[PDB]
């Protein structure tokens, strides 16, 4: 068998029972909120994680990018949200999806691109799902949840169009600034009242909206209620990272990813040890440098998954990284504790960010095996 | 002509290509291979290019015909992929792990040359311990730390140089040259500073071979380099080879250090514009981080770049324009200077396309399976890279 002493390094390791803890979490918390849970995929883009997240309750999936609603697809999973405004040259791929049997749905936040969508949809005879994308907190893409203009004219720019006015969905992703459960229930609040009430115009104006989709990882896990919400987006919670222990709402050991490092020198006089996890393993993400507390290129953790607080990834080049004291100090004799050959296993930044370097995960079961779980890169 | 035409139809364009994608303009990846290849024929050495850059066979190709000589790996991988593809003269350029060890092991016994490197005695011990029990006189180098940058013996360490160096040629390995990586270059950005830098990582890296070579061991290589010092260098005497990578493509960390202008900078990132913020004078591309990848080495150099900058669909720099925000599919454009731009949607219209360019060409180009090789005619061909181990 494959074990973490025999793989070569770096690997990306997911501990399968923390990954089945996080799953059964938010699911559970979900159903306590009677809203349907629909994975955010981009973190793994791996179809046995996406499988083990459907067995526990999930309802369909949501991509960033139309690769991963063909492979999700080709793998059987038909109830797809493709979470990611609109381009109008990628309207045939989206179209050949449809045709082929998936229920892909695809985002809008222009009048431009319904437009550009209800065009085609009519020459190829296909009513396109379409919902439309609400800015509840200034993070990124969406209609103001108050610009009710904009709202009507992308609403009825659709459903006059012929196409399937499907539901309103918002990512209230500055939930990542924030620190303290009473701030992140408030943002909760703010995104759940902000979709809601862009779903409730539509419907005052005469429009369908039947979906009312919101959520990050920090706001699914705040919100103290989803009236209004059909179904909740989170992904990074599968495998958890620094960057969500540092926003509260998970501890360093609830992180099911970890890249296995071996150390393969030293610097004494820096109190260094070197290992073969780079930035090329963990990635440039440095989420946590912006937060209360830094953890570099990652917090290291023995082979046994043991988290060894003060230790971490002060810098890293492409194929090595750094391991130091977090408080500076040059540790004493840095090869007597870490010889060469030691494994370590390191908690990223950034799940999502981290997963991208690799071509597949190495899923660590409960007797110390492991099994290669392919994941998609590209588009 | 049943092949011509059929082609013809399935060839693409930079209109025709999806966005995201990582697009090599080959005339000037060509000035940047012709020009580094001259600068060392000049110096005398011989160039070996690090391929990590790109880890692409044709991209190695077109370096190996200007005139290179072997290559610079920074993972076994690489040299698999490069062997199969006919390489066969390799330096895999990081601390050698024991468990590697039965891989080089078979590369080597295949016909590869392979290279390896060590900083530390039971590095040594465990390699010449392998080969005496496999049979197998490795060559190994000894990685000499010359400006603190990472890691590496120092090069005014005689007893340790002269342990390790004993360790590998009492044991029947082949001790077969130093090398040093002055990568405390990407800190400076004047010519005076990169020309000195230059000078101590020659002197350094000569001066550990000077050391072996008084305690009779043979070193015969002395191979030095980063891309600004390999650019900076004024005199390369006792250096037989010097490794450089990033040259290839260049990159605005590079443009900022001073040893390219933007205009050189042969990799950037296709992407188009969907949506706007148009109070905040943001246009909305889907090239977000996992395109450009996390890197920011421009943030703390004269200019910062955010996540790159950006570029019409003909390449020309848009002055002021960079991406200053990334989530993981979504680019955020805005002006450098803080301005909300005024009517960014008529500046920058839904479904225009646009380029932009790197903050560092290595991280960006390990986000993509493929580069886009763009021709002088337009024309594009899918050039495969290696992802991960
Ligand atoms: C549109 C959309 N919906 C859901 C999610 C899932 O959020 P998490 O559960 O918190 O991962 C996202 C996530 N988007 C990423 C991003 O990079 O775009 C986050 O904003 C982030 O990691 O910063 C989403 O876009
Ligand atoms: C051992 C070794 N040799 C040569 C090079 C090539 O340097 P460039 O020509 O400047 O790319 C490198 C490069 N190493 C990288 C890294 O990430 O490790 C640079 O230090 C960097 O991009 O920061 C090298 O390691
Ligand atoms: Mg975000
Ligand atoms: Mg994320
Ligand atoms: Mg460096
Ligand atoms: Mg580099
Ligand atoms: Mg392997």
């Amino acid at each position: 068998q494959d074990t973490l002493l025999t793989l070569d390094t770096p690997a990306a390791v997911i501990d399968l029972d923390r990954m089945q803890r996080n799953i059964a979490r938010m699911q559970q918390r979900m159903d306590a909120q009677g809203v349907r849970l629909r994975p955010h995929v981009k973190t793994s883009k791996s179809v046995p994680v996406a499988a083990a997240q459907r067995a526990a309750g999930a309802s369909g999936i949501t991509v960033s990018t139309l690769k991963e609603a063909e492979q999700f697809f080709a793998a059987g999973t038909t109830d797809i949200l493709y979470a990611v405004s609109m381009a109008p040259h990628r309207l045939p791929q989206a179209l050949q999806l449809r045709r082929r049997g998936c229920d892909l749905k695809l985002i809008v936040d222009s009048v431009a691109a319904a437009q550009a969508i209800a065009a085609f949809g009519r020459e190829q005879g296909e009513a396109f799902e379409v919902w439309i994308e609400i800015d509840t907190d200034g993070h990124r893409s969406g209609v103001g949840a108050d610009d009710t203009p904009l709202l009507l004219a992308i609403g009825r720019t659709l459903h006059d169009g012929g196409m399937r006015l499907g539901g309103v969905l918002t990512h209230a992703g500055s939930s990542y600034e924030l620190d303290t459960p009473e701030a992140l229930q408030a943002l909760a609040e703010r995104e759940r009242a902000g979709c809601v009430q862009a779903a409730e115009a539509l419907r005052a104006a005469g429009l369908p909206c039947p979906v009312v989709s919101v959520g990050s990882t920090p706001t699914a896990l705040a919100a103290s209620r989803l009236d209004g919400v059909t179904e909740v987006r989170a992904g990074v919670y599968v495998f958890f990272d620094l960057v969500m222990r540092n926003i509260g709402v998970c501890a360093a050991e609830d992180v099911a990813l970890s890249v296995l490092a071996t150390v393969i020198g030293h610097q004494a006089d820096k109190g260094w040890a070197i290992v073969d996890a780079g930035w090329m393993a963990m990635s440039r993400d440095r989420g946590t440098a912006r937060q209360k507390q830094d953890f570099g290129y990652g917090q290291v953790c023995d082979l046994q998954g043991r988290v060894m607080p003060g230790f971490v990834l002060t810098g890293a080049n492409q194929e090595h990284g750094i391991l130091a004291r977090a408080d500076g100090a040059a540790e004493a004799d840095i090869a007597t504790r870490f010889p060469l050959g030691t494994r370590l296993r390191i908690l990223p930044n950034h799940a999502c960010a981290t997963g991208a370097q690799f071509p597949a995960y190495q899923a660590l079961a409960a007797d110390g095996s492991v099994q290669t779980w392919e994941r998609l890169h590209g588009w």
